[PDB]
């Protein structure tokens, strides 16, 4: 909220490129860059505090031994630093209400296909959800998980990996 072009140039000059870097700003740099009113700064703090900080961790149930055709199982674990008070989205431009939803996509970048998807809402400090998918053909593969938010840009995460299917 209220990040005009003069504030953006100041951040780019001191090498601040993300929303997480704004939290890392000291009391000295904060006062030089963020020259705003109390009501304007309130939305900056409200946004940056409610801005998500997930931690993707996947757990394949039987990675070494598995069969083609039968539906393979996979677990995806998300962990926040602390539990949020609410999941209601802070936004300047969007007028209506919105809660923080997520998608847990699993697919292959080379083949350009989605194996599985799971819409979730990261309420607790730590969660985990079980996805299932049809096991692909026997050979080399490069699967990639995508934990992606619907209400914030550049707050996403991913973990590419591979397995030898028999």
């Amino acid at each position: 909220p209220h990040f005009n072009n003069k504030i953006l140039e100041k951040c780019k000059e001191i090498n601040v490129e993300t929303v997480y870097d704004i939290m890392a700003l000291e009391d000295e740099e904060r006062d030089e860059i963020l020259t705003l009113t109390d009501s304007q700064l309130a939305q900056v703090a409200a946004f940056v505090n409610n801005y998500p900080n997930v931690e993707l961790t996947y757990s394949l149930n039987n990675s070494d031994s598995l069969i083609s055709g039968v539906k393979q199982k996979i677990t995806i674990q998300l962990t926040r630093d602390v539990e949020p008070e609410n999941l209601q989205v802070t936004s300047e431009k969007y007028p209506f209400d919105k809660l923080e939803s997520w998608w847990l996509v699993l697919g292959e970048v080379s083949k350009k296909e989605l194996y599985a998807i799971k819409k979730v809402t990261l309420n607790k400090e730590t969660q985990q959800y079980e996805l299932e998918f049809d096991t692909p053909t026997s050979g080399k593969h490069n699967l990639t998980i995508w934990c992606v938010c619907d209400s914030y840009l550049d707050a996403d995460k991913e973990l590419s990996f591979e397995i030898n299917v028999k």
